[PDB]
């Protein structure tokens, strides 16, 4: 499939399961630590993509923060547009 995967995420008891991560010089956040056995591993979510739609919205320019807050306000489900950053290039 040529396009990007679309993690749709429902959030459980202990949160969606994956942890969210910035750097700055490199562009946008990116995908760390994705809990066995939770949401975003059903959906098909794996550390070291890099995120570039939440919810149909470009986050690739965002700060962190909006981007924690635009996942945080939805309604306990996401779904989360992403790339393998070392085959994927924003130009
Ligand atoms: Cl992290
Ligand atoms: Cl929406
Ligand atoms: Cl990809
Ligand atoms: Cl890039």
């Amino acid at each position: 499939g040529m396009l990007p995967r679309l993690c749709c995420l429902e959030k459980g008891p202990n949160g969606y399961g994956f942890h969210l991560h910035g750097e700055k010089g490199k562009l946008g956040q990116y995908i760390r630590l994705v809990e066995p056995g939770s949401p975003a591993e059903k959906a098909g979510l794996l550390a070291g993509d890099r995120l570039v739609e939440v919810n149909g919205e470009n986050v690739e320019k965002e700060t962190h923060q909006q981007v924690v807050s635009r996942i945080r306000a939805a309604l306990n489900a996401v779904r989360l547009l992403v790339v393998d950053p070392e085959t994927s290039t924003t130009l």
